[PDB]
């Protein structure tokens, strides 16, 4: 039937609020809030700081700390999230330009 109002699943390009549940030596798992369907994504070490040299995620994020991330792409049981893209102040979109990677 003709009906949308998507909500259960996250929207690509949109920003959402989350929190770090597990800090991995590489990245950190951030759980999304609000959405009905509990979604848990992971933030690679490349999605923390700008093109440079990152020491460790430990200092980058804490356990049970509230953070703002953006829905990069959603596919089946795979939910991506970006932190550096979402300013950790007001949650503004720090992505003026971007191009797909693979289809």
């Amino acid at each position: 039937g003709s009906s949308g109002s998507s909500g259960e699943e996250p929207t690509i390009g949109d920003i959402y609020n989350g929190k770090v549940t597990s800090i991995m030596q590489f990245g950190c798992f951030v759980q999304l809030e609000g959405l009905r369907k509990r979604w848990e994504g992971l933030v690679h070490i490349s999605e923390l700081r700008r093109e440079g040299r990152v020491a460790n995620v430990a200092d980058v994020v804490s356990k049970g700390q509230r953070v703002k991330v953006k829905v990069l792409s959603f596919t089946g049981t795979k939910t991506s999230l970006s932190m550096k893209d979402v300013d950790q102040e007001t949650g503004e979109d720090l992505n003026p330009n971007r191009r797909r990677n693979l289809v």
